[PDB]
């Protein structure tokens, strides 16, 4: 019992970025909706992932690599390998604004892929998505920085 | 060995960090760590519902209460599984935390890892204040600094 059925998300960093993000996942085997609204951040893409650590001790840096229990090589969502916190990027329009619904089978909110506790980011740059034909593609998409994060948390 | 974290923010100059420790299951659960800034005396310490932050430490809700009882000290039998009772700032605004609670749990059906740690402005009265705030809050008034209880390395 108890098993989360919805989430949220409060992300900050030491710049302007910051929006609320909502998880929900009605079903325990089901899909997880990601949807809510990240300001603050230049036109384009940006990174998006789980990363393994709840601990905002230092930042958005203590928040550890991005969430793989099953030790995979990172990639895009709808990769097969990829991290289980790889949930690709977001896109935010010429006004800094970045609308966000995504919906991913990867992540839960129950369970061995359990992501309550972690902690969301979003990066300065896109999530090459593994194709950037480096170590560190594989590692972190080539993202860049942490601009924004915050612990996921059991939502009423 | 579950372990865990909390940063304390809020609108004021309260703030800290606060570990937890769990070395077995349904054991009991080391809470330690320092909170600055607090005015010297003691202040209210408790787990509540939510990991919501979108509206401050206001939407964290009420004390996690899943038996849905009324509000208590940690050693009363009647209490909110999230009631962890006080803890004391001295002259310097410094307080030490440490405590061990043995019906708070990192993990379990109602394991506090995504729920939120808040600290109050004024003293937890356990329950014993003679008004129905005490049964709910234990009159400890509002919320200084609060953070979502993640999971630490
Ligand atoms: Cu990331
Ligand atoms: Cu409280
Ligand atoms: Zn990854
Ligand atoms: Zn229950
Ligand atoms: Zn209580």
């Amino acid at each position: 019992s108890h098993m989360a059925t919805k989430a949220v998300c409060v992300l900050k960093g030491d710049g302007p970025v910051q929006g609320i993000i909502n998880f929900e996942q009605k079903e325990s085997n089901g899909p997880v909706k990601v949807w809510g609204s990240i300001k603050g951040l230049t036109e384009g893409l940006h990174g998006f992932h789980v990363h393994e650590f709840g601990d905002n001790t230092a930042g958005c840096t203590s928040a550890g690599p991005h969430f793989n229990p099953l030790s995979r090589k990172h990639g895009g969502p709808k990769d097969e390998e990829r991290h289980v916190g790889d949930l690709g990027n977001v896109t935010a329009d010429k006004d800094g604004v970045a609308d966000v619904s995504i919906e991913d089978s990867v992540i839960s909110l129950s369970g061995d892929h359990c992501i309550i506790g972690r902690t969301l980011v979003v990066h300065e740059k896109a999530d090459d998505l593994g194709k950037g034909g480096n170590e560190e593609s594989t590692k972190t998409g080539n993202a860049g920085s942490r601009l924004a994060c915050g612990v996921i948390g059991i939502a009423q």
